[PDB]
């Protein structure tokens, strides 16, 4: 599979290029026979750094070489119930804060991560905030009263979303969620993409 | 604004071809000076017939010439009250089947069209399928229990989701939801992205 | 334009769950006057109402208009030498290049290649560009070329003779003239 | 790659929620051994290993190792006539191309252009390719060129003169040879 792709996008690639076996293996210091096996799906055992070496010498990327994450989709969807889900418990500070509840995940679409967040921390004075991430994240309150912070960490925005609000927060904002003042805990699910 | 941006975009690409306004306006049948107007800022009531007899002597599209959706995030975000949602009540072969209660959406990721769907129908004998539609979608069930199919309309795979159970059904695939079977309704949240 | 535009609005109403009345609405006009958008009617819609369209619903007015389009003959276009449009252009008030533009199609809107004659051939009054959108890729067509690129006031520098090729990240500005006294100099610029 | 691989590690390994333990007990392995990886020590894991770690990571092996990379002075990169690459290409057993490989550069990986020297000149024998990936720009460098296109078994055709220009667009199968009788020709040929 991905000695497979791998074999199949090296002669893709090597034939783009104008390159033969021998000008390649030439180029790397291997042998024609050697360049062969590799485009024969032997290529399993080679190492990231060597993978590294025969992109340079074809002028182009490991990802170019590789094959895409697969298809893990049942006629097209995939299903995850209730009590499947992985669990991490976030540690912000020394203090546990947020609960990671990973919901249903699929490699056709790997920068969908969706979760359950419970939002262990009810002080908005002591809110914890990220330093930003990529991708874009949609947030809604699954219950209890959110009290969101936004922006510069030393001056930032806020916001009292009640349940069933919904947010939309853009790539590397900084941002950190409470539950409303001494409410205890609050809920929400958030979808990265 | 779309003013504007157009007639940046106008002269970006007309310079990108290397025309000069003579060129452009001899080729569209128009005056050096009309075309200056366009990129002055005054393209404003051209219609999008006309827009595409523009491009279309460009060698491109009318979206090249026109501007980016825009902003209408408040310093990376945007919020919506659980009050403030439009909602539409779907109707699937004059029946009264999904209730579509939209939430925060982004000029800033326009294919994001999050949405809480109450499904009220509970007769997986009479799901309403659709045909399939563009783009991923992540469904949680927020409530009640879900009866999913999906596939072929004749012969589907089916699914029964207890609340907080998590699905992804790729684009294209068709799919239809019912409460399971006589109890009523259920409630989801689905992400289009 | 107008079929594209009728297609992908309806395409789009239903994406974001809105019937006609709903849009309508929004954009305080009647459910029949959207139902004709929708049916082809809209070719009359200007730059302006169609920019509030795509406002309202939350995209572009290039999600809303169709892709270049197509005019190849299976798969290929072809241009004689002596078909192809002419531009003379001119630099701080001097004939610096003439561009010979060669074959282009809607379906690489990106690709803008040609035949660039270099006109001048003192590499110190070498007229700089600011930089454009896109990298370019290009081959000494004849004669030697003298390449400057960068700062324009603390430039990089290299004297290319005939066949030599080079790459142009986009946004570098550059610029290019004849070998110092050789007169002019040819080259082949493919702008992708 | 083994710096590049660290970071995009770390990074989508917190994407997704995962701690040093959690991704260690999917693939088996201790969290010190994870955190090594995400230190730099990655570079020994093997092209199967590497295909464990992103199926686990939900993702692919690309979006775990760094992109091509930077080999540009400035945003431009030269290459003297003299220092071409060269492939003689050979087609069901003849001398068909030659390939002169012309500058590329890992920040366009897709660019691929060339001097080709058309070798045969008999268009009843020209060899056709069965297409191939991204689009391609074609200039007639020398001589004249008998182009020919589409079904191999039912082509569509055009003589061509130097100086022209044309465009085939992806996966289109194609084939050349010099004009009847003329010997050879030559073209330049961009592939992007
Ligand atoms: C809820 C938050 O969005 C989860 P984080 O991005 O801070 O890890
Ligand atoms: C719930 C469904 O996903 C809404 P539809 O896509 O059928 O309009
Ligand atoms: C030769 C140059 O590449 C053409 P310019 O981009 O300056 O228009
Ligand atoms: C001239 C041709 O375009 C080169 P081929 O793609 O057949 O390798
Ligand atoms: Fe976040
Ligand atoms: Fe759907
Ligand atoms: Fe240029
Ligand atoms: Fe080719």
């Amino acid at each position: 599979t991905a000695s497979t792709g791998f074999a199949e996008l090296l002669k893709d690639r090597r034939e783009q290029v104008k390159m033969d076996h021998a000008a390649l293996a030439s180029l790397l210091g291997e042998t024609p026979e050697t360049v062969a096996a590799w485009e024969n799906g032997e290529g399993g055992e080679l190492t990231l750094t060597q993978l590294g070496r025969i992109a340079h010498v074809l002028g182009t990327s490991i990802g170019a070489l590789t094959p895409p994450a697969g298809n893990d989709l049942d006629d097209g969807v995939i299903i995850q119930m209730p009590d499947e889900r992985p669990i991490l418990k976030g540690v912000r500070d020394n203090v546990d804060y947020y609960v990671y509840n990973c919901l249903v995940r699929t490699k056709r679409a790997p920068s969908l991560v969706p979760l359950v967040v419970d939002v262990l921390t009810d002080n908005p004075d002591d809110a914890k905030f990220n330093s930003g991430h990529a991708g874009n994240e949609f947030l809604f309150v699954l219950e209890g009263e959110i009290h969101m912070k936004w922006g510069d960490k030393e001056n930032p925005k806020e916001a009292l979303l009640p349940t069933g609000a919904s947010m939309f927060v853009e790539e590397h904002v900084p941002h950190a969620f409470t539950a409303a003042k001494g409410t205890g805990s609050a809920k929400l699910i958030a979808v990265n993409f």
